[PDB]
């Protein structure tokens, strides 16, 4: 594997990115994320789409009358976003955001961005900085227990030992990889200057793709309910969470 | 298909029961459960093995110096337990125990006994009655979410719908079935007269059986850590819990 920085990996695949997440599972997950955004973002306001990639969620909010800026360190992702019609795009990393303090009511960090940033402390610090008091961070991240199950399936025993300590493993494709940090419950606990508002599981159950196609509405309603159950969310494929900047 | 009382099913398969559960996975789960018993029963005391079957756990305790009585409504299971060297055996159901009150320090209801009892109110009440103040119930039960995931792979959606309401499904053989009630968190919340001391996941991850044999110590120790993690236990194959009779 060639070891890349995250944005260098995304520079290589930007133009195929959207086509990779058009499976029944990913359609389902997008529908869930979309329903959650409409739940937490009641009214139009100022939003930073951080690591916003090809602009999926920026467009979603633009078309609902929000004032949206997309930020991303991948020049190719940004170019794809611009072509798709995202109006405000900026090249930057989460670790060092070029926006003044208190500029946004909400920051999105969807598609596991905070699992990819190289310095989580600076990243959470910058997010808190750019939000108004009581602003929300709305994010999804990789789940430690899902990674661990996957590693056990792909028989990575020399690697599990390290991973249990670091929570960090490689991700990517057959030829190119970058590092991901998979979150545990204690990672979302007493974050400095944030109140945890909600945590939810995305993909609490695994469904065969065939059944998702056959029964999308039924399965979306089930996952809606299951995502709200605290006792089971760390079973999920990915983790969604919301923080509120303390006053 | 034939529908049976739980103990009628066990009367049919009693002579094969020990042979059926001799697999790598179950060898692993038994090692987990044995280690938990040693943790919670640090001294020889008076134990009731309720639905103790062929006496696996009665014998485990007898050889460690405990005073154990095995109770089970299946005559054939009792006969197998006697032949294996279980000294004290009684034919009864959990819903109506012919023992005096306050007679045991602990009651074991292992191998999902409480998922099979027809009346959990009566069963829980009797258990409470035969325990001394601060006596323990130590038990394992089927996990609702594990059943649901299995059904999502295999069963008609209409069966899933019914199961979401009832938490009950048939178990057994292609030719013989009885009903199991799979537990949720809410079921272990505020049981009258008991304090929940601990809840643990048994078989939090899935392993290929081939790999369980190759890396048994490694897998045992990992599962031992994961079973103590409250955030992930509803992912587990089965649920282990400990209640204390309060005052
Ligand atoms: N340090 C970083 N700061 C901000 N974004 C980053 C950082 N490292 C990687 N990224 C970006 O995170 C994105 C992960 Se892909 C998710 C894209 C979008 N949020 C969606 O959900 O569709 C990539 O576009 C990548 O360039
Ligand atoms: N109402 C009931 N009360 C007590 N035991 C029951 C009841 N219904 C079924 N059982 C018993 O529950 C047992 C489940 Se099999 C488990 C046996 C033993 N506990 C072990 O772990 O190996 C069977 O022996 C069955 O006969």
């Amino acid at each position: 594997h060639m070891k890349l920085r995250s944005w260098e990996f995304y520079d290589r695949i930007a133009r195929a990115y959207d086509s990779m997440y058009e499976t029944p599972k990913w359609k389902l997950y997008h529908r869930l994320i979309g329903s959650f955004l409409e739940e937490y973002l009641k009214n139009p306001c100022r939003v930073l789409d951080l690591g916003g990639g090809t602009g999926k969620w920026s467009l979603f909010l633009q078309e609902r009358g929000f004032e949206v800026v997309l930020v991303d360190p991948s020049k190719e992702m940004l170019e794809v976003a611009r072509e798709k019609g995202v109006k405000n795009v900026v090249e930057a990393k989460a670790e060092d955001l070029p926006f003044p303090s208190g500029a946004f009511e909400a920051v999105l960090a969807l598609g596991d961005v905070l699992s990819y940033v190289e310095n989580k402390d600076k990243a959470f610090s910058e997010i808190r900085r750019v939000l108004v008091p009581d602003g929300l961070l709305i994010a999804t991240v990789d789940n430690f227990y899902t990674f661990l199950q996957q590693m056990i399936e792909k028989d990575a025993w020399d690697q599990i030992t390290r991973f249990l300590k670091t929570q960090t493993t490689s991700v990517g494709t057959t030829l190119f990889s970058f590092n991901s940090y998979a979150f545990k419950p204690e990672d979302l606990d007493s974050l400095e200057g944030f109140e945890t508002v909600d945590i939810r599981g995305i993909g609490v159950m695994e469904y065969p793709d065939e059944r998702i196609s056959e029964r999308e509405e039924t399965i979306f309603r089930l996952e809606q309910e299951l995502s709200r159950d605290r006792n089971i969310i760390w079973k999920a494929d990915h983790i969604f969470f919301v923080l509120k900047k303390k006053r």
